[PDB]
């Protein structure tokens, strides 16, 4: 069984600490697929949407001239940004904050070739009130085909 | 006073493979904190929130007779299944099907010690078409006090 | 040329206790405005629609036969469960059930004469769990012009 | 039966003329539970959060420094403002606004003492376009363990 | 069979080239109902609300002093959006944007000439990053009686 | 290199009588795009769903062994059924019904050409109570990449 958990590596990668992922990024470049990690702390959703586009266009993870490419993203980070917000997407607007550690891989994980590519958004952190302490974890996942 | 991340053990529980996650069973035993795991393959949410209620009495993770127990679980199981379904929360109704893990971890996370107890439900797995293989992953974490 | 809190009519019949409402009903009767007043136990949200249309069509405070007064009521009734359901709408759909009390009152609540009639629809009651006794209260309120 | 509809009393609070309010004050007495009351005129759904926070906290219904009884109370405030808004938490980037009254309710309702406390968040008041007298009236409950 | 497609009318005259739209002009001279067509391009979906609401008053389709019908208007309009956004409506604040052009018809569709007037909102556009080309279409229909 | 409507096309086959978008069908042939028309009458979202992938599978749009595909088309199909339903994707369960017509078209909209296949559903109709006569009209449109 050829097929990957594309999502369970960026999620991984999103909350594993800093030298624990080794065997993560071992497996990502044997498969030869790209990614990216970031952090954002944001009060507003669309900043991490936007860290995240960024992300992914510096590190070449996708074409950002290319809708299709900026689509599939697009629309990979919103669903992960459901899993954080569960509900509403509203952060200042609702009086919280969140922390969040995220990762992108885009890889071929199916078994059938034809398949083809897909992207997998993970966001791992924290969210809560814009105090310190005031706070609990949160996780999201999106994945799109690409 | 060291603080955990109670979330990122449910995680871990839900997503990683059988036999490879010994060291988180490991830290529970050592904060003494209860915990569940479990599977479920739905196609009406509703047996979701089943399923885990059921595994939560059983392995003595929650009191079934007392409401509190039971409305901080299910509140931190809605949580989750945001994350899962991604907005609408609907699988069969909606012409899909969830094939998931969960774990539920009751504790302690944090410094402060009057901080209580907090639950955490984590759900990994996949979410697709009725038919075998046409699916991807997905996952969510609910937080409550407790 | 006075205005009126209908909405807080039609929720004051839905909450107070039988018997301990008597100054709304005589509001009512000196207005002449047409209301109605029910209790419906649903796990299933139609089933809450189905009483109070049922109930308005009953007690003539909305024509069964006439589109324009069914389409404002049905989206008082939305609203309303709305706030009883908080979000999703569902009920057995997510393991939970209601016990609700309900009262739509139809009148001429603000000063001018030319803002014609409006209807309201009020819900108050318990949601919980399918075992009797794990539940909360629970409340709604729509509003619409008719 | 000793138990008591907390949130009942809560929208009694929020909804009734001031000095009409007096036996709901008494029994609150009796019972010893702590409450407050309110008002918040907001575009910003944001500042009816602040504004809950900041009361329950200044008349010592909710310790502000413990996380616990601010996520309970967080929580309950969107459950109510949910009902007023029936949908979208949005209201000037929506273009409406809302004048609101409000309060909060602590207390052991159930009859097993060891339900504990639960907090109860209601809301009154009217909805509407940001132009004085187009403006309907709303309303919301939340409640939560504590 | 005398009803008639409001919505669709209001639709076509989204959509259509200006131009391609005579004989719907034509239809509405003859019923002798009123419309609107207009154009917004926004980052924040008051503005849509706004440009809308602008329109309709303007163009003496609707009674800007009479609640009921700029309620009946605004809930037209939010159903409308929610095509066009499909689940949140969240413009810059989920970094998108859209350009849409919009039309309103007031009229009396059905047969029974006692269902009166209902209004129809249409939109049709564009969303997409806020940036050129990077985009696709959208549309949304609200319709109320009035 | 030009650039094509590709969700106007899919919108108007859905809403237009039948025999008057001969042009539309045109513009396909000339492309040499695939699409499907249907007519779907329901109750339940999730018969929405498999009668447009039965359609698409069948007139050969879509390829129901290849997940990429039928994901694509999945998503689009929600992202128009939001249009429909307004918020709460739900029919019989909130007691109404829908009836209507669809139409997707696949191809490649974009001057550019490395923008590849995208697809397009739309959805036109009615939507009332279960009572014949007692509704309205509704649209949506789904666009994704394929
Ligand atoms: N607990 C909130 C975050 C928060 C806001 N204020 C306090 N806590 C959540 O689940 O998102
Ligand atoms: N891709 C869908 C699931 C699905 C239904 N049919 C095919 N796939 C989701 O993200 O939930
Ligand atoms: N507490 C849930 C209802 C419930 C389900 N199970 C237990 N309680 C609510 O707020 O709707
Ligand atoms: N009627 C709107 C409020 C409003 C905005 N503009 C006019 N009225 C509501 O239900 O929230
Ligand atoms: N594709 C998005 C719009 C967008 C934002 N960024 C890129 N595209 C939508 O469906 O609304
Ligand atoms: N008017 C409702 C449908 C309906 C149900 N009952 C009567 N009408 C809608 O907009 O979806
Ligand atoms: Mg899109
Ligand atoms: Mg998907
Ligand atoms: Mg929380
Ligand atoms: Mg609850
Ligand atoms: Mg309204
Ligand atoms: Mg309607």
């Amino acid at each position: 069984e050829k097929s990957v958990r594309i999502g369970r590596q960026a999620l991984l990668l999103a909350m594993l600490d800093e030298g624990e992922e080794g065997a993560i990024l071992d497996e990502l470049r044997a498969s030869n697929w790209r990614y990216c990690q970031g952090r954002v702390g944001a009060m507003e959703p669309q900043k991490i949407v936007a860290a995240i586009e960024t992300a992914a266009k510096r590190h070449e993870v996708v074409d950002g001239s290319l809708y299709r490419d900026m689509h599939a993203l697009y629309h990979a980070i919103l669903e992960a940004v459901h899993g954080v917000t569960r509900g509403q997407v509203e952060l200042g607007d609702l009086l919280r904050t969140a922390g969040l550690r995220f990762a992108v891989v885009r890889g071929t994980p199916y078994e059938q070739p034809k398949e083809g590519e897909w992207i997998a958004v993970a966001l791992y952190g924290t969210i809560g009130a814009p105090v310190r302490g005031l706070e609990h974890e949160a996780v999201g996942l999106g994945i799109n085909h690409i």
